[PDB]
């Protein structure tokens, strides 16, 4: 957006910067990257790109599109607070070699031809978007499968599951602590073990550029945790989703621990989720209010939210893509599973913060995303959920401030759910994508990928294994 | 069908039996019991019956409807071959106390209003009924259901996972014979490790009455096994199924050994099936042959068979009712999923064995069910499935010999498939299920008890815990 | 009371404060928060306040009424001495965003809401509370709750009952100095094992703000031990509690033990219990002396105690509002069970120390109060009661300064008791709260959700529970 | 027969290996073990409970038998439930035998008269509510002690319930007694009203005192001294 490739070599020059690391985004959602010396890393690295060959084997070119041009993106540039050697990170776009041409089958060309067709749209020129993605953080974590069995187990040291520990895994004494109380869930240490890590991540955070202002905090209940931060421009905002967990994990893993972004690693506990505050701009200022309208939204933001609400049951596809997104997305806490919007409701797809008179605080939080896939791919499928809805003025159904849990069993019939599993939503994404097509963000051919690498990688794979509970249940048949 | 109350007083008093075992069916398919002196078993418990008590939970009569009353079935006694003091098994037919009304949600009675209802359409007066269940031997089982793990793991000495064992469970050397080769599945000993137990389980079933003649066999392969026997009329068909299972688990048992029934409890290994042959004869005749017919087969068994794959969606939530049923239905060893009926293919839902020109071999091979459930509901739904394609003269699509593997693409899309969820199944049977009330042999009441049932007490409880692959997929997101 | 914004901006200024954690106290009274950066605290967090979630479940917003608003409390402002970077911890109250109505169940608006109470009646402008809450040091706890078992263990090194042990937990050797023996029970070291832990305790509360002066000792027994301090108004009086239970939890976290403020943690052993010395002062002057009055006590001293003696049956639902609290709160240790006022009896509900003819130092103690559960509306709690029995001119039966234990049975049973369960005071709570919702200060709302979290939360649960002695006891029935 | 059953079972267990237990509730979270006590009077060996045109077959005397069992319940549950344990299976639940009411359909119905039809030989009562944690001699004799009184004074027990319990309109469920759910509450009862335990001299006021003491000091006392391993759970962290 605004950082020139001079102000990166300045910073590369200034930091005495021995490496660089060349990162690029994968199909499911992990960063990839190889490195190259900072000697080599010059003005010819924006010009003309570096070289590398389609490697590792699904969702990229295979060996009948094999070599890929990589062209850096200034904005994304950080220095890596966990490397030895002095190195900075760059996020890039992949190119075809010969055309110049942005590879279609590339996360991060996604999110800016999504920025483009916005602008060529004339609805608005900036989508931001602001993310709050909660992790867990563990001690330890095993698993495997086997013909005859199959096994998982994460633990921690505080973990409530082992007040009756007679002694720590390290041989030290129990020092209780661990009993997830009544009341509140946020309390002050020794009950928060976590208090110092946290610290460090978002000490981490602040020096790789994050601006925490306002309403952004540091929360922790009991090993989950979640640090906000301000929002950013849509493809910006998915680098930094990507930073974060970066950060995150690393943190963990230099102080002793394993991080997981995974949607639910707990069962009876709570799920961890990905709040995605979206707002429309235009020439500087916001779209999305309006003193009239219910909840201060605009018709453009109203429309928005039917655009939302309309393709949820496919959009659901890149937004919560993993079958573990499904153990969340459950009836029980307060699950944002419900097709409607509000301000009250937790358990409302949509709920709109209530923020007051200013109209550059106005926007909507889409709930029910989780940090289990692509923040390039969801991030952008919420903005063309909502276009498509702008452009179709579609109308959500009557939003809801009355407690959706004690309603009348049947008005509550008139509520319509999310799909209940990934096969599901996969499906929904295959009879209806459309709208993800418009302006040529999303291909078919992109889309179909997604679709079979989910039911070949995902989906099949844990269907014929047999799950631990079916042998509670079935051994004795 | 032919044994009298007298038959019975007096296998009692030539055995010298001291315990009477009441026995009756549950909702899911487990047997329950309790016990009564011998002394107390006279002329009046077929006359007037026993009373009890709607016991545990659901299902039965809670304490609105509490008190049962239970009529014996002469035909199901039994001396029981591993109770210490000498006791007759007889199982029983649930009735109203005061009305004498059989109860509508005793499996038991479904199956003999089935076979009622069978005469009272003048189709035929007998559904003949062979089935065939797989099981697997093993020498351990554990598993469980934790807030931060779960695991399951059955095991064998034998097992051929275990060929790298340094030595055996009980600390004597591994002596090798494990390994499943390539060829054949019925290797002689010693790669046959369970020849004699297999011996004491086929010699306890012919000493318990079942009839082993023509193609009859015991059969084993690793650790599953198979010992078929003479078929029988519907209701007793699936008493002989309940017996069977008991005989075979009970064997295991007193042999220190633990047996599954379960559909599929090794990833990897073919799973345990129940193939169920059926045939409908009326006044001592066939029904079923005419040497005019493809296969052999007559109108009445091809109207009966298009009854079956018409209805499969639906059938299957009584024929395959668990989730672990699924693993099995599955793309793969050939599993019984394709809609269609053939001589050939054993990937077809419906085969018709190969038995020449005699009119009494002749009947229809319904290769999809497992043992998993309940027999008597999965028989009287196969045989309300056959009538109503009768009634309706429903005409099953054309059959297919070709080998359905290899099959053009788009040639092969014209075969459908049962579905691959028991949510799916029970989804169709909520909202197809007329076949089944019709004579009154299943009531709305039994079948919305039934679809509750699986809905609350399995698809939820296995849907809302994580699975162990999905932390191998997912924990690094 | 007298610290101004400016005051705790210079205090983050020179401290180089890095992070400032915004803290509020939840129903039961364990102290929640969350973390914002330093350079997001300025003038507009006092002006405006801070946006939060209801989060977590019982007590708070739900989702009906879900969003509140955080305003601060300059008084409560420390410098946190145990988080590596440097924190600034403050007290906030919750409002209604829209309104900036003071959210009725926020413990600290209870407070609040009482001191103006008090200044609305004419009665004084200030309650002083001075507490002493007693607290057991311990190496380690362990406990779980199971289907076919439970069990709990509290140790520590130095404690009595492990006199026996060949070697310590760590394998050294036991060194003696565990017995507690006859003749004085606050014995100088070695017997004293704990005199440095206490000191550093004792340095941090005295960093922290805390004022020693004339009677505030530092003092224990065994593993157990009391630092007590000066007094101060009500409402900050509360926050100097929760502000002594987070330095005494985590200065022995620091240095690997565990401290537990449970009234009986150890069967057979002192219960841990808070005396809550009060007294009504107006325009800078006592108001509790008269040298004509019995132990020097005005009328209006007199009647507050007749509202404490009258109220204690609903009173203690908030002073000893745990299912613990009762087991300090039986016959034996000259518990503070007997509803009479004297200043000799410790066994007394009411104590008045003897202080002299200085009517500055005239006060009540009310001794049954135990730390288990929320100063605040402990606090305002007694308050209540008291100035209930000034308005009234409720009269305390006669004091009684003979020995309470040696009394003539007949004149014995003229000694009124407090209730000996939970289930009891929440019931006499129930019964009789107007003097608590009296201008405004518990509303019947506080009331009735305080009853139904202790019933449902810990009544309810602990009840259902079989005790291990009933297996002692009933075993063999 | 009793004494000499729990002999028997307790012992045959011992024998092959395994330990037997009849207190009520050893586990949490499973079925608390009861003793339902079925009772009927019989007079120049004929019985008295039947009678066609009462409800579920009842005569007079058995309606007045039961009548005495629900009033006296409250103090009759010292010798029926007497111990600490015994309210760990009388508690909402598993249809705990805690309504005071009786019927032919509700288990959790403190009477339950058993559908026998028209022998009048088979017509009898059911007090489903006591244990086998006590006495059996002297829950026995207090039951007949309860259902006696019930039938001299004609004590008219409240109007039988067979709809399901459980599912009640809440206010008119709120018109349902319940037991005492405390062993110390059933002593207090007892200790309060005893009158028709001592009629014919069958109990002594004495032998109550003894029983209402040795039940304070030696267990209900004992048990609440005693920190429960959950009061951990829950406060440690206070
Ligand atoms: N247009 C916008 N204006 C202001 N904030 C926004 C906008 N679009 C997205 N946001 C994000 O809304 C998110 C926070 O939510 P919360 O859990 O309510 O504190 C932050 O991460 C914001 O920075
Ligand atoms: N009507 C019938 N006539 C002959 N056999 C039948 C009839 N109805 C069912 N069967 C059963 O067909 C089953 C065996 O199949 P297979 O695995 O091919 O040896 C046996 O269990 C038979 O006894
Ligand atoms: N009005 C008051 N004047 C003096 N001290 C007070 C007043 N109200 C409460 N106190 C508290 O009385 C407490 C101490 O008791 P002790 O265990 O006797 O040394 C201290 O914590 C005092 O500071
Ligand atoms: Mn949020
Ligand atoms: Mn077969
Ligand atoms: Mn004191
Ligand atoms: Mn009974």
């Amino acid at each position: 957006t605004e950082k020139t490739p001079d102000d990166v070599f300045k910073l590369a020059k200034d930091e005495k910067v021995e490496y660089v690391d060349v990162r690029f985004c994968d199909l499911p959602g992990i960063m990839q990257h190889f490195t190259i010396p900072a000697s080599a890393f010059d003005k010819s690295v924006f010009d003309d790109g570096l070289a590398f060959d389609g490697s590792s084997i699904r969702g990229f070119q295979s060996i009948h599109e094999s070599d890929m041009l990589l062209l850096p993106d200034p904005e994304t540039a950080r220095i890596d607070p966990f490397r030895a050697a002095k190195t900075l990170n760059i996020n890039f776009f992949v190119h075809d070699p010969f055309t110049l041409e942005p590879y279609s089958r590339d996360p991060r060309n996604i999110a800016r031809k999504a920025e483009n067709y916005l602008i060529s749209t004339g609805i608005a020129d900036t989508a931001y978007f602001g993310a709050e993605a909660e992790f867990y953080i563990f001690d330890s974590v095993s698993f495997d499968s086997r013909a005859n069995g199959s096994f998982y187990e994460v633990d921690a040291i505080s973990g409530w599951w082992n007040t009756g520990a007679a002694t720590e895994a390290d041989g030290s004494p129990n020092r209780g602590y661990k009993v997830r109380h009544k009341g509140g869930y946020f309390p002050v240490a020794p009950n928060d073990q976590y208090v110092d890590l946290r610290d460090k991540m978002l000490t981490n955070l602040i020096n790789s550029g994050f601006i925490l202002e306002k309403g952004h905090h540091e929360v922790g209940s009991g090993g989950q945790a979640e640090i906000n931060y301000q929002f950013n421009s849509l493809l910006h905002a998915a680098d930094d989703m990507q930073l974060y967990k970066y950060i995150i994990k690393n943190t963990a893993w230099q102080n002793g621990k394993t991080v997981t972004f995974m949607p639910k690693p707990l069962f009876g506990d709570n799920g961890s989720g990905m709040h995605c505050h979206q707002s429309l701009w235009k020439d500087g200022a916001p779209l999305m209010y309006d003193e009239t309208g219910y909840a201060g939204l605009s018709d453009t933001a109203r429309h928005y939210i039917g655009g939302l609400l309309h393709h949820a049951p496919s959009l659901l596809a890149f937004t919560n893509p993993t079958v573990n997104s499904y153990k969340r997305l459950v009836p029980g806490y307060e699950a944002p599973i419900n097709l409607v919007y509000s301000q009250r409701n937790r358990s409302a797809c949509v709920r709109i913060p209530i923020t007051g008179s200013n109209p550059k605080a106005k926007r909507l939080e889409f709930r029910s995303p989780d940090s289990s896939g692509n923040p390039y791919l969801a991030f952008s499928a919420m903005l063309m959920a909502g276009l498509d809805g702008i452009k179709n003025k579609i109308e959500p159904q009557a939003p809801v401030d009355k407690d959706l849990y004690e309603l009348p069993p049947e008005e509550a019939a008139s509520i319509p759910q999310t799909p209940t599993q990934l096969s599901d939503v996969i499906d929904r994404l295959e009879a209806d994508h459309e709208y993800l097509t418009e302006g040529g963000v999303f291909t078919n051919d992109l889309i179909e990928t997604w679709i079979s690498f989910k039911r070949e990688n995902e989906i099949e794979p844990v269907n014929i294994r047999p799950h631990p509970y079916e042998f509670a249940l079935y051994y004795d048949v």
